[PDB]
């Protein structure tokens, strides 16, 4: 009957605050020797990478997941702000990291857009 377009964005805001406080995160993501704590459920929401991973029965369980050490810590921590807050930060030297860590992440859409970006520099 009564849709809220609002209640969305309110209940990311509060998950963002649940992540800066560390309440109920339940996984480290280490990328190159560098640590991310976070919320499984937000991080599979997010990213067909971390779907994959968690939707496996024996990986469900697993509280440190280790990235390729390809990926850019700089670019997985904006990716990470991303995914909690809507809002993806781009600057010209960070560009090329976002995009290459959004493609391992399978994140089609901040690929698309940090594509659009890095042209128009």
């Amino acid at each position: 009957q009564i849709q809220f377009t609002r209640h969305a964005s309110d209940v990311l805001l509060n998950l963002n605050r649940l992540r800066s406080r560390d309440i109920l995160t339940d996984v480290v993501i280490v990328v190159s020797r560098e640590q991310f704590r976070a919320h499984k459920t937000v991080l599979m929401a997010c990213s067909g990478l971390f779907y994959s991973i968690f939707t496996d029965q024996l990986k469900r369980n697993l509280s440190v997941i280790n990235l390729d050490p390809e990926i850019n810590p700089e670019g997985f921590n904006i990716l990470l702000d991303f995914m909690y807050t809507s809002r993806l930060n781009l600057r010209e030297g960070n560009i090329m990291a976002v995009m290459a860590t959004a493609m391992y992440l399978q994140m089609e859409h901040v690929v698309d857009t940090a594509r659009k970006f890095i042209k128009a520099s």
